[PDB]
């Protein structure tokens, strides 16, 4: 079985994700995170947010709405330009894009759906954001778009953010949330869905050095994952030709990671755009609001060009967890080696940071126990379990990437200490237990 | 006073308005108050009350496990929870201007058959544009965790009474906007269903109705700010048994008070109306007594843009003249400010790595604009909970002058000693 496939199976077993609305029929196209899944997507996210925001002197925060006024999304081209060709069956009237019909231009091609082949419809454009209506009249005046990409409300912001942040370009302001997109067919396990979450950063420079800022902020955001483990042979940069970009891009860089996918393994992770003057010159025109920027320093204006780091926090979240899979061979109780597999997140990411362990369910040892979980359940998310022989337990942490086990025996009843495991060695240190908070804490990373 | 021990409102919302907490959503092309973004620092404020939540419900909890759900669900689920077909209210078209309102019109001064308006928003995915591709925007999180019981239990492995809880945004068509952002088209909500053998349910409801309450209190509110308020069966939603709502003395003209969140005993409804909608089974077997029942439901169901409105304003105060927001350390959206005496050679970077020392763990601010006393009442304007000042003599006992906010009292500290100094007092990161 494929790699992906083993990923995708472990997550749905132990509770990363679910098929939203999997009892009335789920699809790949919507997914939602379970107890492990939704930790692990916020300790990427917090990350982000803390290399982006919290770290960054020149970098500001942001939330704004997913449902902007409509205009919103006519001044900045996606209406007019947000679509991609379909085409229907002539047999069993199914629609499909066109352009991954035909892997470029072709002409008479198989119907995924029936088999066909050869009759197709011509083709329609048909733009790609999703509608709703506000108000109780379902009409042109109360229609709005869902966004498909948080960055607008970024620009329309811009010169807010530099009046009561008191920013000057080169700044940044960073967002995350969700997005929506129209699309028609779902991709591999989590990796394309109609609603996703982003975390886009808006970098105002000033034009002049918007191609060194370009580079850095490509170079800036490979690191990142690096940083928080992937490694970096299974990630690569890919340049935007001419007729890939998108109509708000000048030039665009992807961060592609080796996913492993059928046929081509590779897919993008991150884009990182220089989006020029595009976005504040053309709000400016159609709100009438000046979105410059004035530079006291030289008694000189300007509009920013804009560089745009734009992450998927679930697209991340795959290639974290694939990356972090490992089999490797472990001894067991028996004397003999297992299988055995193991998420080996950094310890940032883990979504279960400690793992509590009676030795048995002795009566005598769940007090002590129950205990360190209360005292250490104060700090991080933690997970106690006296089910069945300490060493199948030590393997379901394993399993989903617990940095560390501690294990309360017998003798914890007389030296007050207790073992603490390390996942991937699986080597073991005798720890009293009024140090195991500090002892965790410098290992486990945190803020 | 708003704390016994113009209204307040519009004296807040100038206040975050003008510091950039929020601004009106599209503003550029004409914003109202039903749609709100969060600035440098409404989005830290929003978000430090949001983990607080997470922390007190999730992560603090044994018995309570996160989820997160998408907001786009099948339409089939909110056909069987009731939402398709009760979720509407009584809608009153003018008849001089034509605008509809929620059943004298605030728009020309002066009346439609009333006609029944459901609230969910509606999108069409897919690329049929037509009714089969019509969902709903979820008008509530609640239905990703009814729908997903049984997963849970499985891999979590949990037995009632345990909850499951999750944050998110939700969609309601509201016909007009609150106050401020008090009532907002797409808001946030933070939401735990509590699981529990029926019998106990009244008991648990009372349980989580007293932890609810104080948690707000825990996290700085004046209790005599905050009341319970229950529902009469008339205004019971169509899933409960029995409600009890916090209530918040905001400071609306008129009545003060309003709705700050909701618990709910949602009984068995919802895991009831899934498994027969579904066929899939969503009861839950107990093997100690080899009985099988669909546990009943306790619901906290909490608003995070309501909660950020709630401790914005109760944090406001003026004392001596001085304007400060008392936040609890860990809500203030700035933990730390670095002030260096004057924007200079031999102070600037001294206090620049500090600043990135202490970003390492919190959101600070670096301020070298103007004297020390206008950069202190920036600060505590925002509720910053503490200024490190670093002068001459730091330059010589490499130490730094630490204030607090609310006290004005003022510490010299070792630098190699503050962020510890720090940390004992934020109580977070
Ligand atoms: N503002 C600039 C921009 O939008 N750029 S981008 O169009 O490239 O989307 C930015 C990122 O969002 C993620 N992403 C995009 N679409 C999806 C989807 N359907 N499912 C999951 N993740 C997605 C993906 O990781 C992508 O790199
Ligand atoms: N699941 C059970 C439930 O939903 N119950 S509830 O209907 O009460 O919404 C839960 C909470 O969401 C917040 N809330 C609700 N509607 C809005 C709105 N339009 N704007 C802002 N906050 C709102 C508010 O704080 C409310 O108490
Ligand atoms: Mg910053
Ligand atoms: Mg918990
Ligand atoms: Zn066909
Ligand atoms: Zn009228």
């Amino acid at each position: 079985a494929s790699i992906i496939d083993t990923v995708a199976n472990l997550a749905k077993r132990r509770g990363f994700v679910y098929q939203s609305g999997e009892i009335y029929g789920g699809t790949r196209s919507a997914w939602d995170y379970g107890p492990l899944g939704v930790e692990l997507k916020e300790n990427i996210k917090r990350q982000w947010w803390k290399s982006m925001v919290t770290a960054r002197e020149d970098v500001v925060g942001i939330d704004t709405s997913i449902i902007l006024p409509r205009e919103v999304w006519v001044a900045s081209g996606h209406v007019d330009v947000f679509h991609d060709p379909l085409v229907e069956c002539l047999n069993c009237h199914r629609r499909h894009r066109q352009d991954h019909l035909q892997e470029v231009p072709m002409d008479e091609v198989v119907c995924p759906d029936c088999g066909t082949k050869g009759r197709w419809t011509e083709p329609r454009e048909f733009n790609m954001m999703l509608k709703t209506y506000l108000g109780p009249i379902e009409s042109d005046e109360g229609l709005h778009y869902l966004r498909p990409e948080t960055a607008q409300g970024i620009f329309t912001n811009f010169a807010n953010v530099v009046t009561t942040a008191r920013k000057k370009p080169p700044f940044g302001i960073a967002q995350t949330g969700k997005s929506f997109r129209n699309e028609i067919t779902p991709g591999n396990f989590i990796f394309r869905t109609r609603e996703f979450e982003q975390m886009e950063m808006e970098f105002f420079v000033e034009p002049s050095t918007a191609k060194e800022w370009h580079q850095y902020w490509i170079d800036t955001r490979l690191q990142w994952y690096v940083d928080l483990g992937i490694d970096r042979d299974n990630l690569r940069l890919y340049e935007h030709p001419p007729e890939k970009l998108s109509h708000y891009a000048e030039r665009t860089v992807d961060i592609e990671y080796k996913y492993g996918f059928a046929g081509d393994p590779w897919g993008e992770l991150e884009g990182i755009a220089n989006r020029t003057d595009f976005d504040l010159s053309t709000h400016s025109k159609h709100s009438g609001v000046d979105l410059s920027y004035y530079d006291q320093a030289t008694d000189t204006r300007y509009v920013p060009y804009v560089i745009e780091p734009a992450a998927g926090l679930t697209r991340s979240l795959m290639a974290f967890l694939i990356d972090a899979y490992s089999e490797d061979e472990a001894p067991n109780a028996k004397g003999g080696v297992d299988k055995r597999t193991v998420l080996r997140f950094d310890p940032r990411l883990a979504p279960v940071k400690v793992a509590v362990l009676p030795l048995s369910r002795h009566a005598d040892l769940s007090p002590k126990a129950r205990d360190l979980a209360a005292e250490l359940r104060q700090h991080w998310n933690v997970e106690f379990d006296d089910a069945g022989a300490i060493g199948r337990r030590y393997r379901r942490q394993d399993e989903v990437g617990t940095p560390y086990c501690v294990t309360v025996d017998f003798d914890s009843l007389e030296d007050n200490a207790v073992t603490v495991r390390e996942r991937d060695s699986m080597a073991q240190e005798r720890i009293s237990i009024d140090q195991v908070t500090d002892y965790l804490a410098v290992r486990l990373k945190g803020c």
